[PDB]
RNA sequence: AUGGCUGUCGUCAGCUCGUGUUGUGAAAUGUUGGGUUAAGUCCCGCAACGAGCGCAACCCUUAUCCUUUGUUGCCAGCGGU
C-alpha cells in the first residue's frame, strides 16, 4: 500500500542475516525491505494493540532517536498513552520498585 | 602483648551499600569513558537507578554596612580651659 515516498528499505548493504525472508537489495548495494510483506504484518499487529486497547491497556511508545524524539512524544501526547522519547532507562521496568519513587521526587 | 593519644600518606579523591541486570565467584556493572573547584563535586554517554561516608556546605576566632547596657570611654556642632 505504497501511499508515501520513502519507506522501502535501508541502512546499508551489511545487515542482520536473521531477517533474510523480508528483504531485497538497492542500488547503493543497500538492502530494500518488502512492504508487500509488511502490509499483512501490521494488519495482524494493529488489531492486537486494539485488543488490549479494547481491554483499555497501557501502551508505551519508546525511542530516544534524537531526530524523531519529539514526534513520538507528539504521538503519545496525542491520545492518552505514555512514552519514553529520551534515553530509555536501563532498569525502569525491572526496577519499577525504585524508579517508581523517581517519580516520587518529581 | 596493648588501649588512649599521636605523625599516618595528604586535604590527597577517593571508599561501600540497597535494588535491577550480565556471569560461577575470589563477580562486575554502577564508581567507567568524553569534558570538569583546587574534586566519583557537577553535565553527557552508559544496564543501571538511587543512597551513605570523605568532597562541598553548615563553624567564626575572619575583612565590614546597621541597634541593645557609657564604671575602671570616645569627639562632629557650642561653653570653661
Amino acid at each position: 500500500m505504497l501511499k508515501a515516498g520513502v519507506h522501502f528499505g535501508h541502512q546499508t548493504r551489511y545487515w542482520n542475516p536473521k531477517m533474510k525472508p523480508f528483504i531485497f537489495g538497492a542500488r547503493n548495494k543497500v538492502h530494500i525491505i518488502n512492504l508487500e510483506k509488511t502490509v499483512p504484518m501490521f494488519n495482524e499487529a494493529l488489531a492486537e494493540l486494539n485488543k488490549i486497547a479494547s481491554r483499555k491497556g497501557k501502551i508505551l511508545f519508546v525511542g530516544t532517536k534524537r531526530a524523531a524524539s519529539e514526534a513520538v512524544k507528539d504521538a503519545a501526547l496525542s491520545c492518552d498513552q505514555f512514552f519514553v522519547n529520551h534515553r530509555w532507562l536501563g532498569g525502569m521496568l525491572t526496577n519499577w520498585k525504585t524508579v517508581r519513587q523517581s517519580i516520587k521526587r518529581l
